[PDB]
Order: structure tokens, then C-alpha cells, then sequence
């Protein structure tokens, strides 16, 4: 188990407004093309390994960006995962219905948080807290990301209905 | 008997399913097969980046273009010259 | 890290030494057969086939020492240790 | 456009290196998973040699794969899988052999495998009783035996002798 040319890596691919399993990769290749190779093995355009974001998660920890693992471009898959491949899960994010088109009950806290994140680019919290069904101390929690920080099914459903309408006016 | 610059590939696009042959350049890179199939089929560049692509030899289990060969410099002639007529490229658009 | 497959590192002698994925839910007593299939060997070669198993740096033991339970999944015996073991399949 | 009869051709190559190529006919409705033994039997090989046999299937110039990649259906026939594709695939069979001279498909006999047969016979036979039995002359059995560089045995004779040898023994 290393020896060998391959290393098993458990992968999960995603995109959100089974599919989760080991793929053998080249222990000898570059840690920084791991997302690419994993995705190719799965059948993904070369260019689909571009709109792709990677989060690596140890046992039941919060996952972190592959940035945290190492900052040496020259490290390999083996250098880094030889020892942990049995406990790590690679989380690939592929970055298409529109938010306004999402029906209010399909709305989740993650999509509310995404919706809010876009809006705040070109708006203010107090103003946004004004006719969206959220409060200001509610809206800070969700964007802060901590910890938690939770929107009930009722508010999620209402924020989403409001969002659909707000977007077409 | 295809000594052209091109080779035809039968394509199915999933998501209502769009099928058609497409002529692919033999000098182009095998792993670029999905991009080219898509462009050449009447889709965007952005469409490629949002697409999973498997190749199917007869009635066999479809497989990623990487099961086929581990040589990145592999031309479309290299891999498809002998089998283009028995292979279906099925593509998915998310 | 719990899907339908487990990575098993297999060395076949008589080289061929590498990881092969196998169905967790399969029967531990079909581990040779099914590992052999995934490499090319026929339904016939598995088995005239002798299997030992080596945990870390120990001597390797026959696969019988691992268990008697005929209803033992591969998961059962290997979900916990697949990463420290080596399956050695000899063909007579 | 062939659509019936009970048989199907299967191009097989067989290493053991003595690379031997040849189409063979196999029972269309047999099981795909016993292809490697069916091909070997149908090629003139004993059941013994099929027990060390590694078999990889190859389409065109692609990476060769185990028969388990092609399919998962444990009841898929040779017809299901290769009916439409028999003319672009090769069954690459590797044996740990060589087979006993008698188990060597007679089409694969050369002047040197004929020589080894003669030797093994002359260990307990006469030049004349051999020359009586086998399809060579005494003159040629002199030629083959007393000269290592003697290769002037026709293909037709090699096969003939090889069939004769297979018999008895």
C-alpha cells in the first residue's frame, strides 16, 4: 500500500442552486492537479476542471481549501495523502436554473446565504433587512457564517418568494 | 475508407435528447473530444465546462475518455481511426 | 469514506502489485476470485489460487485465519484495515 | 449485416513470447464471462492452460480491459456484448505455459516444435517406425534431427504432423 503507483481517493462532486466513491490517482502526480485528474476520471471536460472549487475534509472535521494542505507547488499526491487517504474525502464543487426560478420551498439556508451574498454587493444590510422577511441580526449571522445561524423553513420559504418577486421589478 | 482530415462521430446529448454525427478533426486532441463535439454541434464554450462526457463502444458500458488512453498527446485519429463507426459519444449538460 | 467499494492492495505472484477496488458487500471468501477478475484472470484461475494476507510488517497469514464466518462481507473484515494490509495471491 | 446462426467470430491473440493471432468461432448464446475459456477451447487448447489465463479485451488501439469492465450483467451472452463489434475487438490472452506440445493448436506448430516432437518420440522409437507412422519421410526426419539450422518444413506439413501427434499421443 504505497508501494504501488496509485492511491485511492474518495471523491464527491457537486453543484447546488449515489455519487461518492474512490478513484485511483497517480501518487506521483502533482497535488495541485488532483481536482483535475479526479474529475477527468469521472468524465469531465478538461475545461470543467476549471469552474471547479476544491475542499478537503478530514474524518468529520469541517473541510478546508486544498490551500491549507501545503503551499509548495511541487508536492505530489503521495507527499500529502500517502498517510491520510483512508480518512480524507475530497469535495469538488462545480461552479443551471436561476434563483428566481427556484420555487420557495426548495429554498434552503445555503441558498438564502448565497442570495444574500450577491445582494449585499450592491446593497446595505439595514435596507435589505427592510422588505426581505429577514431581520438585521438574522442577516448578519447568515453572512458571518457562524455558528449557527439558522433560518427556519418558514423564513427560507418566505425569503425565496420575496426574492423571486424582488428580482422581477 | 477515411483518410480525410476528418472522422465522423455519432453524438447523443442529454440533460430532451439531441443526436447527430459531427465531423471531428483527426489532428485535434482526443481529450478535447467533448469540447469540439459540443461547439461543432451548436453549443457554447461555457456549455463544455458544464458537461460530463462518456464514450460507448457498441453496447458496452460507456466510459470516460481517460479509460481509453493515458497519453494526453493522443490525437483523435490515434484512438478513433479504427472504431469511429461503432462508437457513440454520449454527453450530459448540467 | 464509505461508498460501495474498498481499495485493496493486491500482489499477484506467478508481477502485478497494485490497488484494486472491490464491492464492500461482496463475501470475504470471494475476495481472491473477485480481485483476480478485476485484473484479467478467468473464472477458472480463481481459484486454483492461494491467498495470504499481510498486515503492516507482519508475517502474512492464510485468509482462513481471518475468519470462518461464510457470511462475512469484505466490509466486515476490511472496512477498518484495508489501508494497512496487502493481499498476496499466488497461482499454482 | 450478419443477423443469426448460432456462432460468432472472435479475434484472439495469445501470448505464452509466442504471439499467435486468429479468428475463432464461439457459441453466440454462451455467457460472456466464460469467453476466455471458450475462446481457448475453440482454438485447440486444453482446459489446463485456461486456469492460468489472463484475458484482456481491446477495442481498436484503446487500452485493453478486463471482461468485467465491458459489462456487469452476469448473464450477458457473447452475442449481447460482441455481436455488433466483433470486427474491431481483440481478445488478448496471456498464459503461463507453454502448453504440452499436444495442446499447442496445430496451426501454431513451427519447424522447431516439430523438432522437439521428433526428439521426444525418438526417446523410445525408431527412425523407421516413426517415419512409418508420422507424415514425414525418413529422409526429412534425418534432415530435421541432424541439423539445428534445418527449417525447410512447409507450413502444411507442420500442421499435418501436429494433428497426427495430437492423435496418439
Amino acid at each position: 500500500p504505497g508501494s504501488g503507483t496509485m492511491l485511492p481517493v474518495f471523491c464527491v462532486v457537486e453543484h447546488y442552486e449515489e455519487h461518492a466513491e474512490f478513484v485511483l490517482v497517480r501518487k506521483d502526480m502533482l497535488f495541485n492537479q488532483l481536482i483535475e485528474m479526479a474529475l477527468l476520471s469521472l468524465g469531465y471536460s478538461h475545461s470543467s476542471a476549471a469552474q471547479a472549487k476544491g475542499l478537503i475534509q478530514v474524518g468529520k472535521w469541517n473541510p478546508v481549501p486544498l490551500s491549507y494542505v501545503t503551499d509548495a507547488p511541487d508536492a505530489t499526491v503521495a507527499d500529502m495523502l500517502q498517510d491520510v487517504y483512508h480518512v480524507v474525502t475530497l469535495k469538488i464543487q462545480l461552479h443551471c436554473p436561476k434563483l428566481e426560478d427556484l420555487p420557495p420551498e426548495q429554498w434552503s439556508h445555503t441558498t438564502v446565504r448565497n442570495a444574500l451574498k450577491d445582494l449585499l454587493k450592491d446593497m446595505n444590510q439595514s435596507s435589505l433587512a427592510k422588505e426581505c422577511p429577514l431581520s438585521q441580526s438574522m442577516i448578519s449571522s447568515i453572512v458571518n457564517s457562524t455558528y449557527y445561524a439558522n433560518v427556519s423553513a418558514a423564513k427560507c420559504q418566505e425569503f425565496g418568494r420575496w426574492y423571486k418577486h424582488f428580482k422581477k421589478t
